[PDB]
């Protein structure tokens, strides 16, 4: 009871015994629980918040898989905290809003880069420095890709605080104009506090809008996307247990 | 199934037949349960994500509670989803950190203004547009305050993006010169893009840091925490009954 | 002579034996002179460059009148200078021009808060800090303005260091959408000044611009003006003669 | 009565068939008084807030003073009005304080550049913009003064909206070391404002502060004040007179 | 003379025609004659001011070398008119100053990102977009580097306008401490750049100052610098004509 | 060979017995070679990247011309070597593109003031601080000038660091309204860094861009702007001479 404020992080409330140098990060609490699903000795250790905490093994490594809720400054909390737990990789696996004509609901985008639009990042260090994913990361998750069927794109997302702003509809023209494949809201954060932290990072991020429906198609759409989601996810864990 | 995707809202999942014009939201999904024991005829509307959504009625009136995770990016899009629900007046029931030697735990800072150190809110408006409180409101929290024992503070807070960063101490000196209260993640999020949005706006903060144990203490510390939570939501329930 | 410089603030020209806790402070000179008409007691302290000032009792209570001039610049030099002579509660009664299409002339705009578009407040501190007005104040201010008839508007001002720029005609349309209610020159630097010297502070403005005629109607417009401000002065008065 | 508010400019309160070409500005009312004694065919125009108007001729030449109160806020007022009124020079005699150890009370600074310092300026154009002196009243200005006794100083002056920050120190002893002569508060936004409307533009500042004691010797910088003011405003007649 | 004006970029003097997609770029002239000598079928295409532009054959394919001077702004025009020539893959090859104590003079530093604190990049885009090396390109320059045995390092550099400010002390600390590897004046400017029109980028960099000596020792370490600088060109080679 | 390394500045490769207080730079290396071609007794100091270095007699003054390539970073380094080796006036004689309609090619642009839209005079200074040119040589400048027939214009230049961008055409219109007379990339820099290191400055600039053809044309073109070329050189030379 006492020992435990003692022992854990406050926010993802584990310590460095529990907590595997290799981590898959979310935003989706649910997602979790889908992503576990595909590995073996599975166990909880943690729920607090936003933040569900599990271990697994994949193919003999032992991989923590952390949600991290909406937003570069929940992000930051749990990248800061795995971190203090003896973190050295981190994957982000999530979401994007495609900001391109042809990339379709399920397919993936793999952030090489990311426009650093949110403020998380910006109280470490000026926007000037760069937001990008590690090498190592980035050369095991092309040979996986590469060599199965779902369509998937390297490159810049944006990553920002709000698509909710009345100029929404001018930065998605913007944005697209100057070759950016899709937008998320923590990607940057993760690039940028994870790499000063001296993390290996990289980010999947599944299609779920397209830049621009009957119930079949509906279902047909959600069907795509929860592929992508799976795909995102062992793709994640295929780079993970190699390193 | 398919038509749930097309009335509700995508992330709060709710819809205008259910949002009361009068909310309360706080970061913790968990602490929407506990303000509901205040409450009778409790329903639960909808659990997505770090988004848990309850109706109650105090003293009459029918007021929605609302979890939003922590930051100013997973608020935001409650606030707005919200506003599009038919929401008029929202009060945050939150936690700060204290930013000056004599608040204790338990006790209370009620947001007059907010410092905009948050990259939300700065997405919607240049950061010199003023966040603060609704005097309405703030009429009806000072009425009810001032008639109980538990000290309370009216002031500034300062809302930011993390207090992780390695220059953390000096912007808390530099913050505490400046004669802010306490810190938190969320008030000047709220205030800033709720205003924009028409929205009364207000915010009642829970201290849960000293500025600057044993086993009892830290007993004593969470009951006072606790107290302080219970006389915050209270405080937002008989303000929001009597509008 | 010499004893003077030695005692007296450099540009208001008054010291602590002189000034009250409560003073108004507007920009025009004459206008100091207009607002002791409603006063008894009535004493000139100082007159130099735009800053005129005097003391008068209003119901039982001495009471500072203080001209500054135009612009945030020679405000604060008023206001840093009434603080070091014990000044505690600041009420500005001043000019706006209406950003909202029905608000008339003479009729009143009560900041709450304010757009800080002048550098002057940001010599101080960074924008992102909050310039509102003081909720004792507003209290006082709303409680005499509602037993009246005149029509009256609480919400936010911008105040700004021109409004001959070439671009003011889209900071009008941009500043209306926004939902501002009139601009000024001085409001938001009292409000930040002000509360970081620890300043009670309150703005009420006299409306002398059309958001958008023969000499009839031009002299109804003079008077309507000139009974806006009366009722301004009266507003404070009764305001400061109450704490 | 009417016919005035349709014909006079709102703040200085005069027209095009009044305002000469030459102007001179200066912050303080009373000083205008004092320079038109060295004039001839003085006539007084206009006195409106801190805007006392005056013509007067000097070898010839009929010459505008204005004064226009502390400040970039209301200088621009001024300097927009009376390039509305048809000036094409104008010369600032104002006041500053010394940035470097061996300028005396009473000795001259010809503001030859500024820094841009105060947001006046700011909302026309980019600070970016340089805030410089007109070369053809500059050779005038050097010429009259080299063939006289008291020391004058030509280099760069910084023009800011606050000498009364918590960090002016450490403003001072960094622009000193970046070799800036002297501080005021005008300059920089006449030379930006003036500038962008077509107008020759200079600056001669009275050294009223030095950088860093009894009756006499108070008495004594006073007369060295005066006599600067004087030898300052001569300055600028004889400069303006020869164009 | 009429018809090269028409045909040939204005400043690299070149056209489509002569132009390789495949490009080398480096600040100093005399270093595109050094690089040529590791290549077949040398010709001089153009010299105009700073840009010395060759074509050469390495193992069967056709790379431009291409001089352009210290500095962002002349990177680049070069970069604009190369890639208006045709150019699809650009390596820089380059000098830095370590930023890290254990770097020593000729060892190499790969450029996977860049903090983008030159004036360049910024005339394009915000500072938040990612200055980032090509994955296509780092993978060949990884592939070819751990397999010879002068030690080299793969990081961020920061790119920047002067290294003779007299806070360049304080820059080099801070940086140091964020780990960043290497400084020079044109590597993000590229990356930003060069990505912006579609290019593969990336940047080798020959280190040419210690972090922090005899005649003999001197001799030593421009044989290493030159050694170094060797490697690099040699890597970029074997790079391209992978492609 | 070592020696050299220890006396010579590292860039433009002389030292203070060689370098004369009075410097002439160009961007182009080339033109020092035609500007030479004006004085007497000739020598060649130094040859390295873009920066070659001569020194020549004109009416009985040593002159160092110096080339320093395209762009503010390389204009600095060689402005601040300079200044190192004892130079106290610089006068850059170089090109721009027109920002008015009659401004023909070989007519003159004398920058008074330049707009500092590089980044390289960013990093030493807030761009609030003016770039102007120094009365002492405007002076001479204009006497010169004055008495020929090519037709010359003084006035505000603005300096950036590229014409690339795709927002160019904005910011063309933009800057013409503001009444900038043409565009280059270093006078700016010159300025500000030139003057904070205690220097004596001034641009003279060759038009060579129309604001907006035959071989004939063309021909008559080239031979008007080799003619402004030498007549800015010649106004250099004879400015210089008379210090």
């Amino acid at each position: 009871l006492y020992f435990q404020s003692m022992s854990k992080q406050p926010h993802i409330c584990v310590d460095e015994n529990q907590v595997s140098p290799y981590v898959i990060v979310c935003g989706e609490p649910d997602r979790v629980n889908r992503i576990v699903e595909l590995m073996d000795n599975v166990e909880l250790l943690a729920e607090n918040r936003e933040y569900r905490v599990f271990n697994g093994v994949y193919k003999g490594t032992t991989i923590t898989i952390c949600s991290t809720g909406i937003g570069a400054p929940s992000m930051i909390i749990a990248v800061e905290e795995l971190k203090l737990c003896g973190a050295t990789h981190v994957i982000r696996v999530g979401s994007a809003g495609a900001m391109q004509d042809h990339i379709q609901l399920g397919e993936l985008i793999v952030a090489e880069g990311a426009v650093r639009d949110e403020g998380g990042s910006k109280a470490y260090i000026s926007s000037a420095y760069p937001a990008y994913a590690s090498f190592a990361l980035l050369k095991e998750i092309s040979h996986f890709l590469e060599n199965q069927s779902v369509k998937y794109y390297f490159g810049v997302v944006r990553s920002h605080d709000s698509f909710y702003t009345d100029e929404e509809d001018q930065l998605c023209q913007y944005w697209n104009k100057k070759g950016i494949l899709g937008a998320d809201m923590e990607t940057s954060a993760l690039f940028t506090v994870g790499r000063l932290r001296g993390l290996q990072v990289a980010s999947i991020l599944n299609n779920v809008v397209l830049y621009q429906e009957g119930v079949n198609q509906y279902v047909n759409d959600n069907k795509a996307m929860m592929n992508g989601e799976r795909l995102a996810a062992i793709t994640a864990l295929e780079t993970l247990c190699k390193q």
